[PDB]
C-alpha cells in the first residue's frame, strides 16, 4: 500500500523544511521525512548552538577589558555546565517551534529512515511503508569528515563538531584540526573560554579559500588571542594515554627539515576538516541518481538530480554549505514546482558569509585573486583600509579592522567586499544588497556616512 | 594690510576641516580660523567622547549578563573617573592627529576669533589681523540651548552637553530634559552607569520625529531600563538646595488636570532641548549675509549664502546637524569651487543616522507616515517584525529588536527603513547605500541571509 502526496521531502532540516513550508503555502500535500530531530543540523548541532557559544566566548573577550571601562575586576571561574544547559534548553524549545511550524502548515511528518525503492516510479520506504510523490526532494545534509584509522591510527579517539555540543566540561587542552570554519570557530571559543588550544594547519595562514587579506588577518588574531597555530603541520597517529591523549604530529615547514612531535596531555582532539553528504543509505542506485565520488547528489541550476522528478538541495549537493543557501534553494525549488515559475533558481554568485572569528569576518563576492583572473589585472582596482575601533581606545587589549573593497571596470563595479573586525558580524546584509544590486564605488561614496562607526569606513575609502 | 587666500574657511569643526582639506588637495591656497580645539563639537564634546561613555554603558549592561552566561558575578562600583581621564587623553590624541592633518596639506591654522569686516569685497579679521579671499566659508557651528531665567529661574543651575564632559564624578540623582537625540544618549548612559535618572518630556513619548515605531519602542525601552520617564511635564523653576537642587514641575497628562510637582535631591540637570547656531559674533549684518530669526545662516542647494563669495555648511545653517553631512556638504563644495564641478552638491534626502540608545536605533529615508504623504495611502505597504534578539536566549535581562520597511508604488521601492535592537548601530550603513541606490523589495528578497545575525530578518521580511 502506497500513500500518495504532492510532494515528498527527505530531510528535516534547514532546506527541507523551508521548501516543504514554502510549497504547502501554494497548496501543495506535503510530508517530511526526519529520522533525528526537527531542525537538523542548523538547530541542534550547528547555527544555533554554535552562536551561543560564540556569544560566550565574546562575552569573556569583552569582560577582559572590565578595568580598563572603570570597573572592578572580575577574577572567578567560568562554568561550562551552566551555559551547556541552557544552551540545550533553547534548542528544546527550536525542536518545539518546528514541528509546530509544520502543524500549523498542515505538513505530515514521518518519523524514521527513509530510502528509494526500486519502483520504476519514484517511491520511498520508511519503516516498512511506501510512500509517493510526482515530486521527490532530497535534503539530508552531511555529516563530520574524519580520518580512516588505516590512515591515522587513533582517529577515532577525536571528537568532531557534533561531539563538541555533547561535552560537559571545559577541556583543559585542546587542539583543533583543520584550517576552515569551524577549526577557526572552535579554535576561538575553547580559547577565550579557558581551554589551553593548539590550532594545527596544513599551511601557514587559516581560510586560505578567502581574499588574501582575510586569510592573513585571521591567522595572526588567532595568534594574538592566545591559539597557539601550529602551521604546516599532521598528524600521525593518536594514543590514549593516563594523562588524556597523545597526539603524534609532523610538521615540515618550506625550507627546513621535517620533524616528528608528541603533544601530551590533551583533553580534546577536534577533527574539523570538512563534511561529508549523508547519501550512503539512501538507495541511489536503485533509481540511478547521479552523485559524485563523495556521495553528493548532482543537480543542475535549478536543483534537479538526473531523474525526473527528483531534486535536491542543501549541503547534500557539496555547494555553498550554508543554512540560508539550503534555505533559498529550496523556497524557489517550490516556486517553481508549485507556482510553475519555470525561471524559479537560486543565484549562486554574491552569496554573502560571516565567520564568527574573534572579531567576526564578513565576505560577498569575488577575492581580488579571482577578480584578476575574471577580469584582467588591468581592469580590476583595490582600495581597503586598517585601523583599531575606537572601543580600544581606552582598552590594553587590541583587535584590528581590515576591509578591502576589489572594483571591476571602468565604471568600479563593486564585485567583492572582505571584512574582518567588531561589528562586521551584522555590517554585511545590507552591502551584499547593494553588491547583488550591481553597486559602483560611485553608489558607496554618494552614501552619507554613520558616525562613529566601523561601518562608515566601507563607504568613505580613497 | 590683508592676506589673500584662494579659501578661508571659519571654524576648525567637521565641515570646516573637511572643506580646507580637500581644497588644499585641488591646489587651493586655505587657512582655518579656530577660536577654541580643533575638531570642533565632534572631537571635543560631542561624537567622540559620547560614544566612548556609551561603550562604557554597552558594557556595563551587558556585564548584568555574566552570571547568566556562565561567570562568577562582577559586584563593584564603577569609576567615573577612571573613564573620563583615559577619554580626555583619547580627545587630546584627536586633537594633535587633527592639527598634523592641517599641517600635511599646507593649510594655515589662524588661531582666534573671526568676525567679517565691511569691506565691500569679503574680509574677515582676527585679532586685530585681516584676511580675503574669494572663497569664505561659514562652518562656525552651533551651541547647547539653555531656558532664559525670565522663563525658568534657575536655569542656569542646570548644565549641557558640554558640562556633562567636564563631570568628574557620576552624578547621584540625574534629572534630564528633553525629549530628542541627546536627551536620550545621556539618560541612557547616566542610567546604566547608576545614576538614579528621570527623563522629563513635553509629551508622551521620544524621538517623535521619527517614526512612530521607533518613537514607541524607544520610550519603552528606557523605561524597562531603569529610566524614570516624566510624561507632560515641564520645569517651572530650579532651586539650590543643602542637597543639590530642587526642580519644580508641572505634569499636565490629557484627560487629567495638571499638577505641581517637587523634585528633591538632584546631583544634575542636564537641558537637552536642541542647538542653536553660533553666529552672533560674526558680524554678518556688515556684509548683509541672511540669517533665520534663530540666526541660521541663509543657504541655497550649494551652500550659497546670498552673498556672492560666502558659503555655510554644518550646523550653523539647521539643516540635517550629523558630522558626515557637516563633511560632505564641505567636500562637494570644496569639488564645485576648486575643481569647477558645477553640479557638485550634497543630496540631503536618504542620509542615514544612529541614536546611541539601549539598544541603539537606526534610520534612514521617510517614515511611514511622511510615505503615506508623499505617495499617497493606496501606494505605501510597510513591513515589520519584533523578536527578541539569540543574545538573550540565555539572559534574564531582555531587549527586543523592531524592524520596519517602508515600500512605495508598484515595484515597492524602498523609501524607509527604521530599526531598534542589538547591532543596529553597525547594520545600518550598507542598507543606506541600497536605499540611495533606488532598492526594491525584491532587491532585498533576492539578497540571500546571513545566519545567525539579527540583519538577515531586514532580508526576509513577508
Ligand atoms: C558546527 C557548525 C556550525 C555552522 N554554523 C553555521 C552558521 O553560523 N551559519 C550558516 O549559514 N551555516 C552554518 N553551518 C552550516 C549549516 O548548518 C548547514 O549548511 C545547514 O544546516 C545544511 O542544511 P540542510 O537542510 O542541507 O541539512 P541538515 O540541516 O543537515 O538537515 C538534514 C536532515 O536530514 C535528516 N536525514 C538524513 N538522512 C535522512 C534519511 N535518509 N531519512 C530521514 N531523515 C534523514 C537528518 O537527520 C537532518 O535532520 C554550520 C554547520 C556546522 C556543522
Ligand atoms: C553631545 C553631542 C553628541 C553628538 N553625537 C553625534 C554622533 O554620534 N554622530 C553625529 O553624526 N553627530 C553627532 N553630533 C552632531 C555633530 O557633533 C555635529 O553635527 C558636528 O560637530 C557639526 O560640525 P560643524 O563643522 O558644523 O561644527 P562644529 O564642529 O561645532 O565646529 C565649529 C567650530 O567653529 C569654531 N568657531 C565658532 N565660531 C568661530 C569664529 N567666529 N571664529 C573661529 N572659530 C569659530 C568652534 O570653536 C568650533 O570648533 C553630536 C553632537 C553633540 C552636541
Ligand atoms: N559561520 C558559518 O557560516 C559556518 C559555516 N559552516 C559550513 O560548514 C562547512 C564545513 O566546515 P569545515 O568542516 O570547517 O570545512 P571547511 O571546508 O570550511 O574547512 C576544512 C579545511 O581543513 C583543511 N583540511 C582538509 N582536509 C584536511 C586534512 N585531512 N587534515 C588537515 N586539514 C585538512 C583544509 O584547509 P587547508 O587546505 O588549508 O589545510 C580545508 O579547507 C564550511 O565550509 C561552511 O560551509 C561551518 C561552520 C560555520
Ligand atoms: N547620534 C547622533 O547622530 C547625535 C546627533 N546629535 C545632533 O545634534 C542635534 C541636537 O540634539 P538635541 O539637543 O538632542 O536636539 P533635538 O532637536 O534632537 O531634540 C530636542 C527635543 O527636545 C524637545 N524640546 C524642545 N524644546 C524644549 C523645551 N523648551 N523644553 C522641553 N523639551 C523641549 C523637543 O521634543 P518634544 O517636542 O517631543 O518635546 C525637541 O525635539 C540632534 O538633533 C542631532 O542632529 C546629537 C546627539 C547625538
Amino acid at each position: 500500500a502506497v500513500a500518495s502526496y504532492d510532494y515528498l521531502v527527505i530531510g528535516g532540516g534547514s532546506g527541507g523544511l523551508a521548501s516543504a513550508r514554502r510549497a504547502a503555502e501554494l497548496g501543495a500535500r506535503a510530508a517530511v521525512v526526519e529520522s533525528h530531530k526537527l531542525g537538523g543540523t542548523c538547530v541542534n548541532v550547528g547555527c544555533v548552538p554554535k552562536k551561543v557559544m560564540w556569544n560566550t566566548a565574546v562575552h569573556s573577550e569583552f569582560m577582559h577589558d572590565h578595568a580598563d571601562y572603570g570597573f572592578p575586576s572580575c577574577e572567578g571561574k567560568f562554568n561550562w555546565r551552566v551555559i551547556k544547559e541552557k544552551r540545550d534548553a533553547y534548542v528544546s524549545r527550536l525542536n518545539a517551534i518546528y514541528q509546530n511550524n509544520l502543524t500549523k502548515s498542515h505538513i505530515e511528518i514521518i518519523r524514521g529512515h527513509a530510502a528509494f525503492t526500486s519502483d520504476p516510479k519514484p517511491t520511498i520506504e520508511v519503516s516498512g511503508k511506501k510512500y509517493t510523490a510526482p515530486h521527490i526532494l532530497i535534503a539530508t545534509g552531511g555529516m563530520p569528515s574524519t580520518p580512516h584509522e588505516s590512515q591515522i591510527p587513533g582517529a577515532s579517539l577525536g571528537i568532531t563538531s557534533d561531539g563538541f555540543f555533547q561535552l560537559e566540561e571545559l577541556p583543559g587542552r585542546s587542539v583543533i584540526v583543520g584550517a576552515g570554519y569551524i577549526a577557526v570557530e572552535m579554535a576561538g571559543i575553547l580559547s577565550a573560554l579557558g581551554s589551553k588550544t593548539s590550532l594545527m594547519i596544513r599551511h601557514d595562514k587559516v581560510l586560505r579559500s578567502f581574499d588574501s587579506m582575510i586569510s592573513t588577518n585571521c591567522t595572526e588574531e588567532l595568534e594574538n588571542a592566545g591559539v597557539e597555530v601550529l602551521k604546516f603541520s599532521q598528524v600521525k597517529e593518536v594514543k590514549k594515554t593516563l594523562s588524556g591523549l597523545e597526539v603524534s604530529m609532523v610538521t615540515a615547514v618550506p625550507g627546513r627539515l621535517p620533524v616528528m612531535t608528541m603533544i601530551p596531555d590533551v583533553d580534546c582532539l577536534l577533527w574539523a576538516i570538512g563534511r561529508v553528504p549523508n547519501t550512503k543509505d539512501l538507495s541511489l542506485n536503485k533509481l540511478g541518481i547521479q552523485t559524485d565520488d563523495k556521495g553528493h547528489i548532482i543537480v543542475d541550476e535549478f536543483q534537479n538530480t538526473n531523474v525526473k522528478g527528483i531534486y535536491a538541495v542543501g549541503d547534500v549537493c557539496g555547494k555553498a554549505l550554508l543554512t540560508p543557501v539550503a534555505i533559498a534553494a529550496g523556497r524557489k525549488l517550490a516556486h517553481r514546482l508549485f507556482e510553475y515559475k519555470e525561471d524559479s533558481k537560486l543565484d549562486y554568485n554574491n552569496i554573502p558569509t560571516v565567520v564568527f572569528s574573534h572579531p567576526p569576518i564578513g565576505t560577498v563576492g569575488l577575492t581580488e585573486d579571482e577578480a584578476i583572473h575574471k577580469y584582467g589585472i588591468e581592469n580590476v582596482k583595490t582600495y581597503s583600509t586598517s585601523f583599531t575601533p575606537m572601543y580600544h581606545a581606552v582598552t590594553k587589549r587590541k583587535t584590528k579592522c581590515v576591509m578591502k573593497m576589489v572594483c571591476a571596470n571602468k565604471e568600479e563595479k563593486v564585485v567583492g567586499i572582505h571584512m574582518q573586525g567588531l561589528g562586521c558580524d551584522e555590517m554585511l546584509q545590507g552591502f551584499a544588497v547593494a553588491v547583488k544590486m550591481g553597486a559602483t564605488k560611485a553608489d558607496f561614496d554618494n552614501t552619507v556616512a554613520i558616525h562613529p562607526t566601523s561601518s562608515e569606513e566601507l563607504v568613505t575609502l580613497r
